[PDB]
């Protein structure tokens, strides 16, 4: 089942402090080494989350971080994930800047695109795909995490398109205008993620306010080609940033296109 009893978990070492609380390296009884995320009370709609657990726990892919279960006996609840030794992709790119071969950066995009094609096939919309949400594991494999989690986030400043903390930098126009989420709006976010990877972790639209990003995108501005991205890779990024969702490629199409470039 998705319920993990407190007696089936041991907390070993604090590894960090996330949005909802602390992250620990620990062990899960008779199973494996895990990452345990403690969720502050009031951060999430726990009842809505728990309700979807039996169905959503079944999602599994080598390029998705597995969320094994929830320890909910007492508050604050804990989420139990597969352990990702090298942490988040955004920090990994920034710390290893200047040491990446262009083929490795393309490979990182392919790992994310593969996990996203699995979600697209399963009709699961991420809603906030970014390098900060991707994790780096054994042999520098990239896996997507936190897909669909903004549906449970109780801070309206992050979830509402007009919210002060709304992740506008990764939002397609129909998302930033109407919260019209789809795999095609995840494709737009994926294009921004490809730019974060090829820029070795630079912040997209670093020089702009949320309203300025909205005004720039609406008038045709697009993120500049990173030095490490080839013109062919940049062409794929721009396809992700087409104004109409219908004109953007599906992740299934992007995966075939990016693989052809990687294996050529
Ligand atoms: C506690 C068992 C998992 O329960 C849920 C419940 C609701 C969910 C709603 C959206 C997405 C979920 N979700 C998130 C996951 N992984 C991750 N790294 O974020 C998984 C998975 N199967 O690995 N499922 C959910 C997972």
């Amino acid at each position: 089942k998705w319920v993990i009893d407190p007696s089936e978990l041991t907390f070993v070492q604090e590894i960090g402090s996330g949005q909802f609380g602390l992250v620990h390296l620990g062990y899960w009884l008779n199973k494996d080494k895990v990452a345990i995320k403690t969720i502050r009370e009031g951060a999430m709609s726990e009842e809505d989350f728990i309700e979807e657990a039996e169905v959503m726990m079944k999602l599994s892919h080598p390029k998705l971080v597995q969320l094994y279960g929830v320890c909910l006996e007492q508050a604050p609840i804990c989420l139990v994930f597969e352990f990702m030794e090298h942490g988040c992709l955004s920090d990994y790119l920034r710390t290893q800047r200047g040491l990446f071969a262009a083929e490795t950066l393309l490979g990182m995009c392919l790992d994310v695109c593969e996990g996203m094609a699995y979600l697209e096939e399963a009709c699961v919309i991420h809603r906030d795909l970014a390098a900060r949400n991707c994790l780096v594991g054994e042999n520098q494999v990239i896996k997507v995490s936190d897909f669909g989690m903004t549906r449970f986030v109780l801070d309206d400043q992050y979830t509402s398109s007009t919210g002060t903390k709304f992740p506008v930098k990764w939002a397609s126009p129909e998302v930033f205008s109407f919260s019209r989420y789809s795999s095609k709006s995840d494709v737009w976010s994926f294009g921004v993620l490809m730019w974060e990877v090829f820029s070795e972790g630079k912040i997209p639209y670093e020089n702009r306010s949320n309203s300025e990003v909205v005004e720039d995108i609406s008038t045709g501005f697009r993120l500049y080609k990173p030095r490490l991205a080839s013109t062919h890779v940049y062409q794929i990024m721009n396809h992700c940033w087409r104004e109409r969702p219908e004109d953007r490629p599906a992740f299934s199409r992007l995966l075939r296109q990016l693989a052809e470039i990687a294996e050529s």
